[PDB]
């Protein structure tokens, strides 16, 4: 019941089982993966999209077998929308044929098409449930409801739009949109439920902040807050944003940059690292009041396990790799594991082992991957060939309240 694992290289592309056995999967042939450009697990990790720049192919990763060969479609990303209706593909515009090619996964026909230029933020936003889909079109947001895509629903037009965030978990949903502001004025995020756009007290929530270059705003998974990182790796603010109307610039107590703000899947607490090396660590509540402090170290990454009960303070890029783990149930450090040149993270959804890879083309030199246990174990290695190249390694995602979250003995 372990998740599989993806490794799509030069050497192309094959599954392997999850601990503790690390044998190949049957589930992918190596044959079918050579020069294997994109590849994605669905949300359940129940299907799986390949594709070599010619064609795209999904399997059922559970139901073993080939659903779909979409034999010319020369998809660069793919995503399938969280309930496994819709495989939604990506190529660039040229000319020109709407380049956004949504395909019913169920008979592999096409539901819609559209125009998508840039490859940022290229995908439609599913809410969980699929209710509701929406897409930033010309600076607003256009909803659909139930996979309908020949009817917009509803507008979103507030000034000019530039991102906007669905809130996780069941209906009613809610949007956090990011309005940059006409020259010279402040930005905002506003908090709106959905449908109820209109009228002067439609709005849950505003927070107002100077212009910056980036934004970037995430939810809780209980729905109920958005963090907003303000940003120009130098100069960034943090916000909250309740849906009960509360904002706040969150207190950061060390100048110097925020390196990475991550929710706990509780909902009621978050964590920031930031300030000039060597940085700081705290989680904070919803008060935005300090909960627990880390001190300093050598960090500018964190990562919760899915289950919230384990916290890595990692340092990649320039820093040397190092990976505090942390219980933040008890507050006690559990383990210091370095994966020295790691391009790349990701816990198991079991919340027990963790996936590190060192890739090209981030890194051209000893590219490969380690499966660790967060006690700092390294169960599974693979180094690639001096010839050869690494590209992605992924663990087959899950449903949150599969896997349960383990208790640190």
């Amino acid at each position: 019941s372990t998740p599989l694992l993806t490794v799509r290289g030069s050497e192309g592309l094959y599954m392997v089982n999850g601990p503790p056995h690390f044998t190949e999967s049957t589930v992918f042939p190596r044959e079918s993966g050579k020069n294997c450009k994109v590849c994605i697990f669905s949300k359940d990790g129940t299907l799986f999209a390949w594709g070599n720049g010619e064609k795209v192919n999904i399997i059922s990763v559970t139901n073993k077998g080939l659903l779909h060969s979409f034999d010319l479609l020369k998809a660069v990303c793919l995503e399938f929308s969280p309930k496994n209706t819709v495989l939604a593909t990506w190529q660039p515009y040229t000319t020109g044929i709407p380049n956004l090619q949504l395909y019913d996964v169920k008979t592999g026909t096409c539901l819609k098409s559209f125009i998508q230029k840039k490859m940022q933020n290229w995908c439609p936003s599913w809410s969980e449930d699929e209710t509701l889909c929406a897409r930033n079109v010309n600076n607003e947001v256009h909803f659909f409801e139930n996979n309908n895509f020949n009817t917009i629903a509803n507008k979103l037009h507030l000034q000019k739009i530039n991102d906007f965030v669905l809130s996780p978990g069941p209906q009613p949903y809610k949007v956090a949109v990011y309005v940059p502001g006409s020259k010279g004025a402040p930005s905002f995020v506003r908090l709106y439920q959905y449908p109820n756009f209109a009228g002067p007290h439609a709005a849950l929530a505003n927070k107002s902040f100077f212009k910056a270059d980036k934004v970037t705003m995430l939810w809780n998974k209980k729905a109920t807050a958005v963090l907003v990182i303000a940003s120009t790796y130098g100069e960034q603010t943090l916000h909250y944003i309740a849906t009960n109307g509360e904002s706040a610039v969150v207190q950061l107590p060390k100048n110097g940059p925020i390196y990475d703000v991550v929710w706990n899947s509780s909902s009621t607490e978050f964590c920031a690292v930031y300030g000039f090396m060597p940085a700081k660590a705290t989680i904070f509540n919803l008060k935005c009041d300090p909960v627990f402090d880390f001190g300093t170290g050598p960090r500018n990454a964190a990562y919760y396990s899915p289950h919230g009960h384990i916290l890595v303070l990692a340092g990649f890029g320039n820093l040397r790799g190092q990976m505090e783990v942390w219980d933040v149930k008890n507050y006690k450090l559990i383990s210091k594991p370095v994966a020295s040149d790691s391009t790349y993270f990701a816990w198991c959804p079991d919340g027990e082992h963790i996936l590190t890879a060192t890739c090209a083309p981030r890194l051209r030199v000893n590219n490969g991957y380690k499966i660790w246990h967060y006690t700092g174990s390294i169960l599974h290695k693979y180094d690639v060939p001096s010839n050869a190249e690494l590209w992605q390694v992924s663990w087959q995602p899950f449903l949150d309240g599969i896997f349960p979250a383990k208790t640190i003995t």
